[PDB]
């Protein structure tokens, strides 16, 4: 792996607004996909694995870095990635909200030394918190994520 | 090709600052650099960034002079590097000054709902221009084709226009 991008998400559920931000890094070697630590961690994980099958893009897969290191800043799961990864070029993927207000986060002037941070543009635009409720409220989702993912929230 | 990335500078002059954030851009299919409009003249910058490109000789860098067509904010430059590369997906390179100001951009929000923003570190232009009017060594400051360049015509010290 030369170029790894890391993409942190609640993944709560993992829905096409994800996709298509992942879908954009066809260029990079290894994209990871790190669940924060509502859905609990393992069933994000799982969401996240039947995510990873119904895309089938190559270069991605789930991370697990913040398990380990467990609050999980930003700097230290790149910090951590660097060094799994010592002859790699480190991608940070954020949001824009993230993006236009990076100066405030944990080391911020340190992570702009080190590495390069990226946010994609979220062509579909789609809040958890909707997803979730339209589950509670018992309407399909079928159009909010990927296959297997709907498959296992309504399970 | 598919993916494109544009990194617009004044590149007054280039410095190995932007060699830094150029060289990171090896998984980009093409790699722009668009000069902008103590300033030297456009057609000098454009000159010394033909200079850096052979002196980096890296494969995907070309330079671009579509701003000078335009003549610009960097919403309307990405505008029309979309309607030239259409099937193309387009990312905007920024360095860390840049990265915390973006907001002040025009259309800084719209730029990233249609396009892809990246701010690469800098591991490594105003200390090269200082150094010139001083008469000291550059040489540690940009590739070597360029200081060349910068020293044989006076550049920064002497003149701005060339004229
Ligand atoms: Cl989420
Ligand atoms: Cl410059």
């Amino acid at each position: 792996m030369k170029k790894i991008a890391i993409f942190g998400s609640a993944f709560n559920p993992p829905s096409l607004g994800h996709k298509s931000v992942i879908e954009s890094l066809s260029h990079f070697d290894l994209v990871l996909l790190e669940p924060s630590i509502m859905l609990d961690y393992p069933i994000r994980c799982k969401l996240v694995d039947a995510f990873i099958k119904d895309m089938g893009l190559s270069n991605v897969q789930r991370s697990d870095l913040e398990q380990a290191l467990y609050s999980v800043t930003t700097y230290a799961l790149l910090e951590k990635i660097q060094e799994i990864y010592p002859t790699a070029d480190i991608t940070f993927v954020i949001g824009p909200d993230n993006f236009f207000k990076f100066a405030k986060f944990y080391k911020a002037e340190e992570i702009t030394e080190r590495w390069t941070v990226m946010a994609c543009p979220e062509k579909v635009k789609i809040r958890s918190t909707d997803i979730r409720n339209a589950l509670i409220e018992g309407k399909d989702i079928s159009t909010y994520t990927t296959p297997t993912v709907s498959e296992l929230l309504l399970n």
